[PDB]
């Protein structure tokens, strides 16, 4: 039980944040669905949808057993602190930029608000397409969404 397939997402971080604590460790993560929401403050629709995002939390965090991470294209420290003060969820801490460069380029995220859904115990991966489900299936009926990409 090392988390061996979630913690290939992290060369550089052991820990993560939640709110004021950054003592979280992959291990709480165990048999849950885990999204990496790619945002930033300077970002309109980022700042828009994660109201959606924190509605769906609320909602479903507990019932479907996941929960959020933030990776941050913040400009600042202070803009993250800011930003991330108004959520709910995990962060990949602000000072880990190489780590934010990895999984950026890792899931090839071009534009945000962009949200990655993985599954901790495994490692895989399920959709980078879970922006788009979240906005279309609130009640969750379909979660966790798996290849949203064959879409046309």
């Amino acid at each position: 039980p090392h988390m061996s397939g979630l913690k290939k997402f992290f060369p550089y971080s052991t820990n993560v944040l939640k709110g004021a604590a950054a003592d979280i460790a992959l291990p709480s993560l165990a048999g849950k669905t885990v999204f990496f929401y790619f945002s930033a403050s300077w970002c309109p629709p980022c700042r828009a949808f994660t109201p959606q995002l924190i509605d769906f939390y609320k909602a479903h965090a507990e019932k479907k057993n996941f929960e959020v991470m933030l990776i941050s294209w913040d400009e600042s420290a202070e803009d993250f602190k800011d930003y991330y003060a108004k959520m709910p969820w995990l962060a990949l801490p602000f000072e880990d930029r190489k780590g934010m460069e990895f999984l950026t380029t890792g899931f090839d995220v071009k534009s945000i608000p962009t949200l990655v859904g993985v599954e901790a115990d495994s490692g895989n991966i399920i959709t980078t397409q879970a922006r788009t489900m979240v906005v279309k299936d609130p009640e969750a009926k379909d979660f966790p969404w798996p290849n949203v990409e064959a879409k046309k």
